[PDB]
Order: structure tokens, then sequence, then C-alpha cells
RNA sequence: GGAGGUGGAGCACGAGCGCACGUGUUAGGACCCGAAAGAUGGUGAACUAUGCCUGGGCAGGGCGAAGCCAGAGGAAACUCUGGUGGAGGUCCGUAGCGGUCCUGACGUGCGAAUCGGUCGUCCGACCUGGGUAUAGGGGCGAAAGACUAAUCGAACCAUCUAGUAGCUGGUUCCCUCCAAAGUUUCCCUCAGGAUAGCUGGCGCUCUCCGCAGUUUUAUCCGGUAAAGCGAAUGAUUAGAGG
RNA sequence: AGCCUUGAAGCCUAGGGCGCGGGCCCGGGUGGAGCCGCCGCAGGUGCAGAUCUUGGUGGUAGUAGCAAAUAUUCAAACGAGAACUUUGAAGGCCGAAGUGGAGAAGGGUUCCAUGUGAACAGCAGUUGAACAUGGGUCAGUCGGUCCUGAGAGAUGGGCGAGCGCCGUUCCGAAGGGACGGGCGAUGGCCUCCGUUGCCCUCAGCCGAUCGAAAGGGAGUCGGGUUCAGAUCCCCGAAUCCG
RNA sequence: AGUUCUCUUUUCUUUGUGAAGGGCAGGGCGCCCUGGAAUGGGUUCGCCCCGAGAGAGGGGCCCGUGCCUUGGAAAGCGUCGCGGUUCCGGCGGCGUCCGGUGAGCUCUCGCUGGCCCUUGAAAAUCCGGGGGAGAGGGUGUAAAUCUCGCGCCGGGCCGUACCCAUAUCCGCAGCAGGUCUCCAAGGUGAACAGCCUCUGGCAUGUUGGAACAAUGUAGGUAAGGGAAGUCGGCAAGCCGGAUCCGUAACUUCGGGAUAAGGAUUGGCUCUAAGGGCUGGCAGCCGACUUAGAACUGGUGCGGACCAGGGGAAUCCGACUGUUUAAUUAAAACAAAGCAUCGCGAAGGCCCGCGGCGGGUGUUGACGCGAUGUGAUUUCUGCCCAGUGCUCUGAAUGUCAAAGUGAAGAAAUUCAAUGAAGCGCGGGUAAACGGCGGGAGUAACUAUGACUCUCUUAAGGUAGCCAAAUGCCUCGUCAUCUAAUUAGUGACGCGCAUGAAUGGAUGAACGAGAUUCCCACUGUCCCUACCUACUAUCCAGCGAAACCACAGCCAAGGGAACGGGCUUGGCGGAAUCAGCGGGGAAAGAAGACCCUGUUGAGCUUGACUCUAGUCUGGCACGGUGAAGAGACGUUUUUUCACUGACCCGGUGAGGCGGGGGGGCGAGCCGGGCUCUCGCUUCUGGCGCCAAGCGCCCGGCCGGCCGGGCGCGACCCGCUCCGGGGACAGUGCCAGGUGGGGAGUUUGACUGGGGCGGUACACCUGUCAAACGGUAACGCAGGUGUCCUAAGGCGAGCUCAGGGAGGACAGAAACCUCCCGUGGAGCAGAAGGGCAAAAGCUCGCUUGAUCUUGAUUUUCAGUACGAAUACAGACCGUGAAAGCGGGGCCUCACGAUCCUUCUGACCUUUUGGGUUUUAAGCAGGAGGUGUCAGAAAAGUUACCACAGGGAUAACUGGCUUGUGGCGGCCAAGCGUUCAUAGCGACGUCGCUUUUUGAUCCUUCGAUGUCGGCUCUUCCUAUCAUUGUGAAGCAGAAUUCACCAAGCGUUGGAUUGUUCACCCACUAAUAGGGAACGUGAGCUGGGUUUAGACCGUCGUGAGACAGGUUAGUUUUACCCUACUGAUGAUGUGUUGUUGCCAUGGUAAUCCUGCUCAGUACGAGAGGAACCGCAGGUUCAGACAUUUGGUGUAUGUGCUUGGCUGAGGAG
């Protein structure tokens, strides 16, 4: 047989990601003194449409606290701020929407936007358009916050953390039908080469576990084992159950 | 050490080595030409596929979305009527892009895919220039095993390599003499081999008793032709007497 | 003690013969420089075939054909020669999405003048993009040149048997610069200002380099001029940069 | 300048001003000032704007490519006129003027809006601003300084011609192909449409002349009919613009829609309405529209060009989009929608030989990754047994290495322990997939709601159906026709329908498949004519394919279809235009089929491996506490540590500890519990130190200039965090691993496959009286069985029958007699056997050890089996003897390897001892394809070498089957065998049926049917001439001579075949390579795409359905059709004969005979005559029709010649 498609993508060539226009990489600060200690001030300039993502951006900027000069952060926007706004970012900035506290001072479910992983990654989590994560609780002799991620899963991260109050803006998004093959060739024409996607069963047995046969028909089971190899973990990967979702 | 059997490619008063010539069998390119293949290392995205960057391009019409204005109706909700407006992977249709049917032309062509009419679409998932990226069990594929320089169910180039072929085709002067087999057995044996047979050549040991695809005379062997079933086995017709 | 310029090989021959034959001998002609008999030795040693190889030639055959896109005619000139060249006049066509006027890519002298009519231009040619002999491309301002784009690609580092590869800010002491000030060395319009070396002080850019004759990118227009070049030459009038 | 016969103050051409600077129009402003607005106003085509400041005034700024001006009239151009060397930027006159208009086109600037789950580059480079470190001079010849105006110097390098495309480029070429752009006139018109013209360009596309045959290619027309043609309306045709009216079912309310269906359209002369500027009015301007009316023509008017046929339905796919460049444009692919699945980053998925490697990822679950279904609507039932997937695990069978323990001299062996994975138990079907059978039963019959029963993991639910899915099948009913294998609607025990392998539906849409209808028509009846380009002839110029030799037939035989050969017919130069019968014509070593110990693509439950991956061990690999153990050491569990190792961030910018200061708490002003480190209202600013303390320098306490410290706490060993003795990596070990690699996937065979085993053996027969002898010949058997069923001895006699005997009988047990085997001897059969070879007892292990010879198969090899002996040990018998397996003929296995047994055995390499190992000899473990490889599929995406050794056509032999025909005569025919039939039997013929066979062809003979066209046969349907009837007539039946002439139009189907409708004298049957593809067509079959059902895990398959799928060449020879011609008659001509060959006419209707013959009646003829027609043939154009480029004459559209006229 053929290397399939699915192997293809990870070789970069012509499946990699469309970064053309985008503004640049959207982040928090850098943890430094200011806000191990107290907190910064910063004035959001601009909120802007990044190609490719849901969620829009904020152009924050801020007083270099050692130099002469102005720093913008690209932060991720949460729904509510506007130009001109002033938003804080420290461990002794105020519960307000589109300020940046450590989750371990932030009371039982306060909800939160792009937040940190781990300490000073500068934000990894609930980042998407829309969703936030939950504060559950704090073990202060441990110095760790128990958290719910927009998946559902609960996690235990540090309470060093930082994170953005409030939830990310441009929510809804999925609420709206597609309503055509060119509206969603413009959705990935700002993302990636994954569109459109040709079915297993449509292809030859020579470049895929499904293709070939009389009749369409995949005629193998389709939850395929964890450890298959490459080119063959296709179909639904390590199932541990299929069909329809019936009850909680 | 003896006696008697038995296994040995032995002894029993050498015959070998060297060289040359012929024939036969083989290993090698191996009598000559002939695969589909496989391997190593390289050259191609000037066509085409797909992503990206930067440019260019797409008459004239039809329908008439939201919004807006006015008039009328109504207790309110709101309703009706006339305009305005100009949406759309919207319709007719040009450029462009494409290529349905004629199963038309042509079919040693104009052309290793073209030509005519007729046709699809023509603001979009649109068309296109150049730049750039992906390279051969690899790419790329709105998926036809398609496309990847007229090459694709695995490109092209050189080498391995005079690849192997139980299979097809060919195999070059004269005369003289002799002259087959398509059968036995074994073989993943059935288009082929090995094997015995049939052939030829070289002789040698003798001769001027032996032998014979023949009969005769003796003597055995046999269970087919025929015949038998009022004899065994098997099959079978009819009466008759108890 | 072979033959041979008093004519070798080769080649041709309705010449004379020999041999069962493979073949050979002699005569005649052409040719022009070598060759053969016998005893042995040696072999890349004998062709009718292989859709054999290479080269040549037939019949087919003066045959298929020289039929896509409406179309030519009259007079004259040159000339050996005119359906096809040139001029004049008619009749037509492309009909501003052109059969018009200019470019990019590609070509590379095909451009221009004169000459030829051998070969080529599937008839002809007095003609041609053919052949021959000579010419022709002029810039601060039009492009390249510079920038970066998708991307390519060194060093540090890592990997690697190795040619090398990965990687492009990531495991790096990654700055050879600057207003100013201080110490000397020199000079010159030696007056006082330069230059230089060192020291002091200050210093993010954080990625070498490459990447577009359509992207970014200061600044040239009018008139004349050649056989062929001109926003480039000349005339006139301007402008940018240093 | 053109026209001027007439008219035209006419028609045509032409009638400038660059950059840069200045000035001004014009356009724009989300810019300012006054002011304060509802009776809200302003305002655009739309909008939109206002107390966050509208209207109204007055300003400011930006672009000004427009006009004036400097340039600049000197130049350029038009015209007229002079010179010269006359190849002069030659010289002069005049001119280069004044207005209008526009949804006009092209460009450009600007304003404002809509669209995006799309937001639409970067950098070089340039500029402004904030700040104020600094510098500049002391009142002047002023200084630093200047983005102001002039002036001075320089700008190197490379490209630059021309073509830019029916001839400069790529396709071998001056190739009808391909190849990126810019400018873009008048008329008609909606128009960058088509048609004509100006500017500019060209010479008809690599030749001309003459003809006007056939056949073509491309255009036209056609009376009457109107799809009857054909697989199919393919092709053509009808419709078409615009105005006015009008518009259904259905619908997702958007559509359908130009639905459908009508009317109108010219020319000319008018009327009305629709505006601008200036000073309810007056004046002057103007630009195209709309509507209405009269008049008018032979009813012709969208007059050319341009330009939708329509309706009713069914299937499929929602749509738009895409696709096999070069045979498939589709129902296939995609799609939005829907539903699953994995993953929280030390992660999911993936790449990579390699790493602190790489893509997703400039990402973070509203995300990325992997699948299925395929808009909407409605719904999506049951099954977790199977196969998958997944979850739990020391509770826990198997389980590698490593480690632990015991035995031993050690090698080694043994035990204990027990990772993952398998087993075990759950979940899961929008995971692959699946979703029964039999019988009885309701008061006629039929069904059978109901019941019984066997049964699976469910037993197919809602739906739907002869559907693209149903074999039977052309299902049945209805509708559509005259007639329908077609279509539609129903029915449904459905070979084999069915629910995201999605079921049912349904608006719009479709170069998708199908049916009907209206309209239209040359598709057809049934063909004709016309035009252009060929063909044709000529001048010039000029190939190629192909070729053993060639080129007339009949039959024969023959490699079973001859051009050659045999026997006959016969044969006459050289050629022209056509033609497609033949050359089993050319083209290409057949793609079908088979064989090959030849492949390749793909699959998997094939064999052997493998990357990756999961898992255990060892190493890197450390520190401390406890807990549990064992004997201060050491194994393990847990918790911690950091320093290896890893990850994140940062321009490694404030970390840890202490000091110092502020707010609260509290014990009796000080200590502590212990917290804080100065920024949260506003879309400002924020650095390059102020201040203080202490030192030093220069000049004359005063001026000038510096240094240090605090301000800005002190000390520290990892920059700061997060992990961490684990991740991870190196090396081993176990599992998984069609993701990937290699390879295999028997043979025989009346082709192969399927089926059988005729593959190793045995009996009888074949088999033809020695032996041997074949077939997928016939009838059977074998892969075992036996501690006795082997061995010996003795003693008996069996099957069957007859006759007797309590229960007792057909059959129990006892007795006598007969009994040649008719029984038994493991088994198949054949042979053999009677004091035995059978049966019963007694003793036993000759079924033991051993060397040779021989026989059978045979090669005179092996094995296997068997025969005689020989040497030992034995058994049995009194003994002779018999016995080393079974009464004989079958009952089985090499090398290599393993295992056992044997010897005071040999070797174990320098010697010795000992374990081990290897030798020698004899058994066993097995190869059944049985002289002995280790082995699954598919290919329709296919490949090579071959095969006519071998299948799919024709042809050949045969003729069972099919067809046709005789003979006998039981019967039938009321009677009567034979008018006409004819059983039981039997003899033939034919090769238009199917078989059987495999002779020819696999370096190719084009495979069904139709169409067209000719010919032949007779086994005769019709017609002519006849014979016989159970022949009265009429009608019919049987038979003869007989193939001259006919044998038709249609619906359904690809059909052959069939069925029906209709007409007819009749509607016979056949052959010619199942006549006929260089004759066509291509509907079917029979490539590659795709759908459904059944089958398969799958790739894939299906004499199962469905849809789309390239049809090449003649100019050669012959034959044929026509055309020149040739011999030889001295030449030549006119008129003729006819040898030979061809040959043709055919059937029916009406009237009369005649309502007659005949007949009871009903009905009902014939011959002769007359008048017509059908089919066919040969002509012809007087007539009617068709054509018509006489391009003949009118009409007429658009354009062009200034108009008229003429064109
Ligand atoms: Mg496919
Ligand atoms: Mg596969
Ligand atoms: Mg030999
Ligand atoms: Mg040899
Ligand atoms: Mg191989
Ligand atoms: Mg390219
Ligand atoms: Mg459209
Ligand atoms: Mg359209
Ligand atoms: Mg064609
Ligand atoms: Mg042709
Ligand atoms: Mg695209
Ligand atoms: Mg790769
Ligand atoms: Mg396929
Ligand atoms: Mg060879
Ligand atoms: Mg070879
Ligand atoms: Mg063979
Ligand atoms: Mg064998
Ligand atoms: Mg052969
Ligand atoms: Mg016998
Ligand atoms: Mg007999
Ligand atoms: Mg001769
Ligand atoms: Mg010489
Ligand atoms: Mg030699
Ligand atoms: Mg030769
Ligand atoms: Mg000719
Ligand atoms: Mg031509
Ligand atoms: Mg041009
Ligand atoms: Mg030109
Ligand atoms: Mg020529
Ligand atoms: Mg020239
Ligand atoms: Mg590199
Ligand atoms: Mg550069
Ligand atoms: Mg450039
Ligand atoms: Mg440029
Ligand atoms: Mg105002
Ligand atoms: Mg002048
Ligand atoms: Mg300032
Ligand atoms: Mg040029
Ligand atoms: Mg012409
Ligand atoms: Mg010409
Ligand atoms: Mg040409
Ligand atoms: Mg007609
Ligand atoms: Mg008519
Ligand atoms: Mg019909
Ligand atoms: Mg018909
Ligand atoms: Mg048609
Ligand atoms: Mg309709
Ligand atoms: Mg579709
Ligand atoms: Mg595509
Ligand atoms: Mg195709
Ligand atoms: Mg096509
Ligand atoms: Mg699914
Ligand atoms: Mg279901
Ligand atoms: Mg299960
Ligand atoms: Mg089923
Ligand atoms: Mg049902
Ligand atoms: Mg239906
Ligand atoms: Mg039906
Ligand atoms: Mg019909
Ligand atoms: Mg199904
Ligand atoms: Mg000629
Ligand atoms: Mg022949
Ligand atoms: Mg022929
Ligand atoms: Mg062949
Ligand atoms: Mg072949
Ligand atoms: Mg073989
Ligand atoms: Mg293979
Ligand atoms: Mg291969
Ligand atoms: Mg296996
Ligand atoms: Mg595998
Ligand atoms: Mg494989
Ligand atoms: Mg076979
Ligand atoms: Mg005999
Ligand atoms: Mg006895
Ligand atoms: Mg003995
Ligand atoms: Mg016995
Ligand atoms: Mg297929
Ligand atoms: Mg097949
Ligand atoms: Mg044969
Ligand atoms: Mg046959
Ligand atoms: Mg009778
Ligand atoms: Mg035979
Ligand atoms: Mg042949
Ligand atoms: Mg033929
Ligand atoms: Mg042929
Ligand atoms: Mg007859
Ligand atoms: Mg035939
Ligand atoms: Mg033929
Ligand atoms: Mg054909
Ligand atoms: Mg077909
Ligand atoms: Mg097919
Ligand atoms: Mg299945
Ligand atoms: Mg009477
Ligand atoms: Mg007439
Ligand atoms: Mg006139």
């Amino acid at each position: 047989g053929r290397v399939i498609r699915g192997q293809r993508k990870g070789a970069g060539s012509v499946f990699r990601a469309h970064v053309k226009h985008r503004k640049g990489a959207a982040r928090l600060r850098a943890v430094d003194f200011a806000e191990r200690h107290g907190y910064i001030k910063g004035i959001v300039k601009d909120i802007i449409h990044d190609p490719g993502r849901g969620a829009p951006l904020a152009k924050v900027v801020f007083r270099d606290p050692y130099r002469f000069k102005k720093r913008t952060e690209l932060f991720i926007a949460a729904e509510g701020i506007h130009t001109g706004q002033f938003v804080y970012c420290g461990k002794k900035a105020q519960l307000n929407i589109g300020n940046v506290l450590p989750v371990g001072t932030m009371p039982e479910g306060t909800i939160v936007c792009c937040l940190e992983e781990k300490p000073g990654d500068r934000g990894k989590l609930a980042r998407a358009s829309g969703n936030y994560a939950t504060v559950i609780s704090h073990n202060p002799e441990t110095k760790k916050t128990r958290v719910k991620l927009p998946s559902g899963s609960k996690k235990v991260i540090s309470s060093a953390n930082r994170a953005v109050v409030g939830v990310v803006a441009g929510g809804g998004r999925i609420d709206k039908p597609i309503l055509k093959a060119g509206r969603a060739y413009h959705k990935y024409k700002a993302k990636r080469n994954c569109w459109p996607r040709v079915r297993g069963v449509a292809m030859n047995p020579v470049e895929h576990p499904f293709g070939g046969g009389n009749h369409q028909h995949i005629g193998k089971p389709s939850t395929i084992r964890r450890d298959a190899p490459a080119g063959r973990k296709v179909g639904l990967i390590a199932a541990r159950r299929t069909g329809r979702l019936r009850g909680t």
C-alpha cells in the first residue's frame, strides 16, 4: 500500500498552518516582580480580529518598570472589555473582568480564561472563544488549586498560576449553521489544509484500511486498538463505546 | 595367535606418470537473440496535483431579500397598498474557464487528442501569470488508482547485467557409410529431466564348435474360442405326477 | 633459385574445359602492386532464413495527395524567364475582445542595407525570417541594482561510520559602534582647528546571508533626428540624491 | 478635398501645448468660531445627522491630473507660395476659432454603503512629535544655529535591436493546438452579442488552370402524411426580442415562472406629458423617452442579425461545486447538516536513520486530531452469542529475561517467585455485522385474529417494493394503444427489501436514467433538386502502408473452406473511373482461455519476518527518615530531600534569610503574637537624580570644576519557578504488530474450475487359455484387528435337514439319523482347508538373538512384503516333527535431526582422572503428493514466455437429442384398418436444434441482433395444370408435376424467438464462414467509472439487475460495374447477320354468367367476355407537384457609396 492521508499530515509540507496574516501569539504577561507582589496597570488599545481564531484579541499596553518604554501585550479578549479600559495584572489586582490574578487568591466559583497550565507559562487553558474554567477549591498548605476545564475535566494546578477573570469573547460562534461548502471553504482557508475531507470508504485499498470493495463498506470493525501502527489507526481510535450517548 | 561365516572401491610377480589429440558431461555470459521482474545510487513539480507568497481579470440583462418613505385601515397588536433599496456559492448570457451530444469531421490527421455545430458555468468552492514548498513504496489526490515532463496499480536515468528462462525463433561447405525414438521405472513428474531400451564409433578374442523372431521329434504349462446348465453357483419359461 | 609493371589482388565475361560434388583451371576484358602451390601449425574459418544487424534499391507510383478559415482582376516596370515580385487602379476581407499599435516569458541577430537565386521556403519566385558581405541596441531620472514575502540557508549547538544532515534563535562571552568627557602622538588655511591611539561613559533589537525585470522603492518631460536606436542621441526646459 | 445630369449654404479631413513653479476654478473635510434647536428640523438615488451642539451665518485645512500664466511660439500641425547644394530642423503669408450636450464609453479622484465562523503582507526607507542633556554672545566686523532663496561639483556598473505568434516562442516543421498582458472609433442594438463601415492591416492561409460524373464533407428546399423510421425523435426541425394581458399542480411559502396560453410590432403625419437658466407670470435654452391618434402598403413589419419548444409523470442525487489530460461528467466524489471516537500538553494524531529533532501549534476542548452518514421534513426498531474495541485486577490459571534458593567438582540441573499479553468478569451496534421453521384452527369456501410445538444472541419492527434490489417472470389486477416483454397506480410468505452498512419523503435544481402527450418536422412512406469544397482531367511537385511467387472459376481430395495440386469449365495487349465479394487483406509475437515450479498491484484467519508500540530486568542513579523483615550489614514498602536528569519563563531585573519602618492584637512606657512594604476614577505624564554628607582640584573668603557615599538596607552557594532518583536514554527479554518486507498458495483431469483420486497399496474382471497389457473402465477393499485370532499337541466336526422328547410354541434344551463343507477360518474378494487350516481344551511366547542367499515391483535400485536355508537360545509333543507371527494374496516410510538400547567399546587433539559431548550397531519419533518442499487468497488495474498440445466462432466426422419421412396394422373414423388418422413395434433421411469430439486457426479469420442487397434449396403457404375425399354447392383436407412469381404494415422486446393488432391470394420454411462491422449501427454481450441484492473477515466474485463507456486503413491484386481500346480483315467508311451470354412480367378486384348450376333449406359457384387495380419492369415531362444562385423579377432588414437615381 501507500502512505495514507493521516500519515502525510505530520510531515509539514501542504499541511502546515496558515500563519501569514496572524497577529502574533496571544499570551499573558511574563511574570515579574510587579505581578509577584503587587499589580501593574495596563490600558486596552485595540481589540482585533485574528485570522484562524474565533476569539478576538486585545492589545494591552503596560509601562516597563525598569526602562522608559511601552510594552504591547496581546491578550485573549475576555468578553465585556473595551478600548480605553484599564486592566491590572498581579497578585493584588482586584477581582474585575479582564484583570489577571493568580488563581490562588481567587475565591471559589470564579470564572477564568487563558489559565496557565503551569506557573509562569503565560496562559494555556480555556482560550477558545466563549470558553472558561471555574475555580473549585484551594489547598493553601500544598499551594494548589482545583479547577474545572471546559472539557469538564478537573485538574489540580499550582495556586501561583495566573489567569484572566471572565469568559473569552466571541462566544456562541458554533450556534450558526455554515449553510454552505463555500463558507466552510473560507473557514479553513484561514486555518490549514484540512478541507474538504474524503471518506475512507471512498478510496482504494492501497491508500486506506477502509478502502475498496464492490460495496462501500468498512468491512472490519471501525474501533481500532490504541497501539495500532501509524497507517492503521483509523476510525474510532481506542473507543470505550460507540453509538448514541443515551443519558448522562 | 587358531577354526568357521560374513562386510571391503583389496593381494594373488607392477602400470603408472608426463605430454598431445578427439568425444562426452558439466561450472562459468557458455551456441546466438529474447521477458514480466528484483537491487543500489542519482535527475525531475518547464506538464500536472496540492498548500503558501505576490500580481492581473470577469459586457448587457431578469428576478427582486433586509432596511427605508408615503397613503389607507385598526382600541391595541399590527395589517393592507404604492414606491424606494439592491441581497444572492440567484437566473438568461458575452470575455474567460469547461467539454454533453452528433456516437459529426479527421482517423498514414492540421493535431501522438485536433476541428464544427450543439452544449456546462460565467461574483465565486471563480479564472489566471510568476515566485515558493512537497520526490518515487515517495509526494499529491472535492478519490478517477487520478496526477507526478506524450511514461504511472509505483516515474525517469546509469549500474548490478551478456539477470534467469523446463519456453518461441535461428544455427553457415561437399561426398561416403551406418541409422533411431515417441516405450520401462523414479522425479511438486505431465511442454522437462534421470533411468533401461533403440543408435553410432573404437576396437579386441577367436573361427574358417557355436548360434536361430523357423520347423520336426519328445515332454510339460494354460481355462480363452466353443460348449454346458435333464452337472455345482447365479438367473430363468412351461406344463406333468405325487 | 615459385609468380608479378612484358602487369599482383580484385572485378566482369552468349569463351574452352575439369570434377558425383564442395569447387578449380585456362582464354578475353578492366585493374594498377602485390600474390599463390606443397608439408606442417592456428583459428573471431563457409549463410537463405533468426518480425536477424547496418547500408542500399525496388513495385506500389508519376499513384494518395498539395480541398479548415468568402477573392480576385486590369495596365505598366524590372527581368532570360511573371498566376505568385514592385508600382498604379479596381473588387474584397480582418471590422476596435482586429488579420491594428505596443510589451512580459521564450528566441538570440531572426533586426537593417546591399547582393544571389546553388540548396531550403512540399507549385514558382525577379521574392523570403534562406544563403552571402557589412551594419545596428548610447540613460543619475526606464528596469536591474536595495527591501522584505512564502521560503531558502551558514555559524553556535546537536546528530552522524562518513560525504554530511537537523536546525534559524533554539544548549552562544553573538556589540568592533556613538554625542560627550579625560589623557597623550601628530599635523594644517599651524593662529586654533582636524586626525589618530587609549581610557571613561552610553548602547536591546534577538539573528550571517539570499529571496520579486508584475509587490515596496527619490528623481524627465516636450520637440527634432536614423537604413536600422532613442523618455537613452541632439535642441529646450526641469528635477532627485550625494 | 469629394460630389454637382438634378438636389445638397452639402459630405469628408483638420482645427496643440509637456514636466516643474505661481494664481484660480472645482471637489472633500469626523476642522474651527458665534449660537442654542419640538409646531423637531436638516438631508441623500439610498442613507444618514443633531443638547456629546442641528439648521443659519463667518472662517480654516487637504487634493486641485481641470483653466490661466512662466514654459511658449521661437516648437508642432494645416494650407498657400518662393528659393537652394538642391539628402537645407531652408525661407515667407494666413490659420491653429466660438459654443452645446449626455444613465454615453475608458480612466481616474472622492463620498457613502453592503459581505465575511473570509478581516484581506513585511521590510527597507522617510517624517513629525514629547523631552531638554547641551551649545551659543554680551550689545557687537555680534555668536552658535537655519528643513529659507540662490550659487558650486558629481551620479560609476549591467540590460536596451527585432518577433511576441494562423511564420522569429513550445509542440521534430512557416503545425487549424498551446502560450501572460496594455489602448480600443461610427451605425444598428440592452449590449465588449451578431451584421456593415473609418483608422491601421492583409492577400484567402505550403500551388494554379479546365470541368460540374458517381460517392462524399458542409449547407438548403420539398407536395400529401406527420415518428409509421430507429434500441431510443439520434438528427433536424418548431419556440425565440420587446410591449400589453394571463398564468395551474405542487411548494421548504423563497419559488414553480419567460409556467402554460393569447394579442401587438413596419412606414409616415401629428397630439400630450415628462426639465434647465434669467427677470401660479414672461423670455431664452435642451435631451432623450413614454403614451395616444390619423393615414398608409398585395397582412407585411423583433422582415437581415440576435434570439427558451412546451406539458404530465417515474428513478437517482437536495442544491452550487468536483472528477478518470487522451473512450466513462454520472446516480460517482465533495458538501452544509447529523452522529460517534481520542486528547488537559511528560498529551492526542502524525513525521523522522538520528537528537533537548519535527507538523498540528502564532494551537488549548466553541480546539486539534480520527471515522461514518450525507440539505430540509419524519423516523432511526430488536440483537453484546460471534468478531472487534474498551474497562477492573494480585483475587489470579499460563507466562521471558534478570534476580533468589538447593544438589553437584563444575559445566549444569532442579525448585521458589510471577511484567505486560492471553485466559476470567463487566460495558458497548450512528463498532463490523445479524435480525427462523413446522402443524392445527372461525357454522359454505377461502383465509385464518387464535392455539400447539422445535427453536436462536435477536428472530426484520416503522416503513417500502417485480423499486437501479424479485430467480420463477413478459408475476396478477387496473390504466395508457388497434395492438405494449415498455411506463404509471395497486397487490406482496419479499429466490435475496428495511432503518446514519441509514428507512420513507419531498420544493427547487440536473449536458443524469426512463414513459406518455401537444407542437414540429425528410426520421420515414420515397425519394428529388440546388449551392460550396473535394473527387475528376491538366501544369508543376510529389510520399507512405504492404509484398514467398502471385493473382479467373466448379468439384475433388487435402492440415476436414485452394490462386497454385487432380478432373472439368476455359485464357487475348495496355489501361481509366468506381466498388467494397474475396485476398480466411493490413495494423499488433491474442488482451479471452490454458500452461510456466515466470511476475506484479491488492487482501487476510497463509508461512517467515519487521519499524513502531506496551511491558520486565540491568546501567546512568544519588541523600534522610521511618515500617516490615533477614543475618553492624542487607532485601523491600511509604514518606520526604536535591545535586544528576527533565520542563517553563526572562533582555536570566529584586530569590532565601536577617535588619529596619507602618497598621492592628495584648501582659504588667517596653516586649511580642503577626501582618503589611506606599500604584484602582479619568483613553495624560513618568529614564538619562533631586537633596544631603564627606573629600579634591583650577583661578582671584569669592567664581569655576570634579570624586566618593547615602538616597537605592545587610549577608548568602545553585537566575527564577515546576518536576525529580522517577521521566528519559543505552542494551537485553516477553507480548502486539498486513503499518511494512519477502515468499508460497500440488498434480491427474475428454479446456480449466467445481466434483472425484484412477497419487501408496490389495481381490475378481477387462486380458484376446505363459507372463505382461490402457481409460475419470467395471464390481469391491486398505492405513486397521489379535496374549490370542501367534506356536505345539490332543480330542472332535461344521451349515442345513428329518424324525422323536414336560412346560416348549417358528425359535430354548436332550436323543437318533442324513449331511463333500452347501459352515467356519478378524476384514474385500479369489484361492486353500474335514481324525484339518474349522471348534474345544492343555502347555506356552519361533511375534526372541544373528550373518548371508533368494523371490516379488524392478532399472533386475530402495523400501515393503515374502521364500528356502545356516548358527544360537527355546516352546510343544510320547515322538516323527512343527514353529523364528496371523492359511496365501494388502495392511506402510529415505537422508538430516531427536530419543532409547548395547560394549570392562573408540575418540573427546600436549599427557592423565572424571562429568559432558561425539562415534559404531539395532529400534522408535514421518514424511498418505505415500522414492519422503516448510506454504492462503484476489485481480475486471493487470504483466511476460508460450500454447491451436488447450477452451470460447465457423468449418469437418457423428446424429444420441431436435426436425422430417417410411414399413406392419390393434384401433379410431356410427358401418368400414389404410378418405383422413394410427398404438405396440420397427427402418430411414437432414444438418436451419442442441449435444459429443478437439482435426484447422491463439506473431489474432473482428465476437449477437437489426438494417441493406443478391443469390440458391424445397421438406409447397399462395398462384398455374392435376389426382383423391367421410368432394352436393361453398368452404376445406390428402397427394402429384412444380421454386416461375409472391410471401406485407405495425405496438412490446437488443433481441433471435415470441405475442398480439391490421391487411392480404398467401402472409411457407430454410442456406450462402449460424451470408453480409476496410457495408453501416452499437441497442445487447464482453475492459477500465458507478449503484443495488446475494456471497466473502477482506481484497473481491455473480449465464443477477442498472447507468455511462474511441468502431481504424483500400491508391495494390482479383471479382464486379461502367469507359478507352487491342488482334486481323491491304487502309478506311456505310449498311448489316448473329455465335454466344442475359432475359420478365405478376397477382387480385368489380360487372356479366347468376341468386343460376347444386342444395330440403340455408347458402351458393365456374368457363368465355367486359372494366379496373396490385407488385414488378422500361421509359418520359404535355399536364400537377418538387427544386430553383437563369442570383430572373418584385418586396424587405442593417450598413455603405453626400442625397435622389442606380447599386
Ligand atoms: Mg473508487
Ligand atoms: Mg490496506
Ligand atoms: Mg560421459
Ligand atoms: Mg559450454
Ligand atoms: Mg524477489
Ligand atoms: Mg509549478
Ligand atoms: Mg450563479
Ligand atoms: Mg447561469
Ligand atoms: Mg466521431
Ligand atoms: Mg478519411
Ligand atoms: Mg482551490
Ligand atoms: Mg516521506
Ligand atoms: Mg477501481
Ligand atoms: Mg546469452
Ligand atoms: Mg537480456
Ligand atoms: Mg516445461
Ligand atoms: Mg517430491
Ligand atoms: Mg512446442
Ligand atoms: Mg481369465
Ligand atoms: Mg462363451
Ligand atoms: Mg551472365
Ligand atoms: Mg599507387
Ligand atoms: Mg583471426
Ligand atoms: Mg544474407
Ligand atoms: Mg492525382
Ligand atoms: Mg490547405
Ligand atoms: Mg499586435
Ligand atoms: Mg511592430
Ligand atoms: Mg518549391
Ligand atoms: Mg527582414
Ligand atoms: Mg541546512
Ligand atoms: Mg537582496
Ligand atoms: Mg523590483
Ligand atoms: Mg516594482
Ligand atoms: Mg450647523
Ligand atoms: Mg506657428
Ligand atoms: Mg521642544
Ligand atoms: Mg524595443
Ligand atoms: Mg477560399
Ligand atoms: Mg492564392
Ligand atoms: Mg501559415
Ligand atoms: Mg414534407
Ligand atoms: Mg405541407
Ligand atoms: Mg415505432
Ligand atoms: Mg420497424
Ligand atoms: Mg436533439
Ligand atoms: Mg413546470
Ligand atoms: Mg448532483
Ligand atoms: Mg481538483
Ligand atoms: Mg476520459
Ligand atoms: Mg467526455
Ligand atoms: Mg458509523
Ligand atoms: Mg439501528
Ligand atoms: Mg461483543
Ligand atoms: Mg438481511
Ligand atoms: Mg413486514
Ligand atoms: Mg414510487
Ligand atoms: Mg411499478
Ligand atoms: Mg412506445
Ligand atoms: Mg442495505
Ligand atoms: Mg497534375
Ligand atoms: Mg491463398
Ligand atoms: Mg474485400
Ligand atoms: Mg502469443
Ligand atoms: Mg502478448
Ligand atoms: Mg511443471
Ligand atoms: Mg509475487
Ligand atoms: Mg513493484
Ligand atoms: Mg499468520
Ligand atoms: Mg503486519
Ligand atoms: Mg505482503
Ligand atoms: Mg492442472
Ligand atoms: Mg495371451
Ligand atoms: Mg488336530
Ligand atoms: Mg533354526
Ligand atoms: Mg490361526
Ligand atoms: Mg472491477
Ligand atoms: Mg472476469
Ligand atoms: Mg487441435
Ligand atoms: Mg463448435
Ligand atoms: Mg371399428
Ligand atoms: Mg485426438
Ligand atoms: Mg493469420
Ligand atoms: Mg476478413
Ligand atoms: Mg486480420
Ligand atoms: Mg417436390
Ligand atoms: Mg455470420
Ligand atoms: Mg466483409
Ligand atoms: Mg468495423
Ligand atoms: Mg452499448
Ligand atoms: Mg464495467
Ligand atoms: Mg458482508
Ligand atoms: Mg332451387
Ligand atoms: Mg413542373
Ligand atoms: Mg434608391
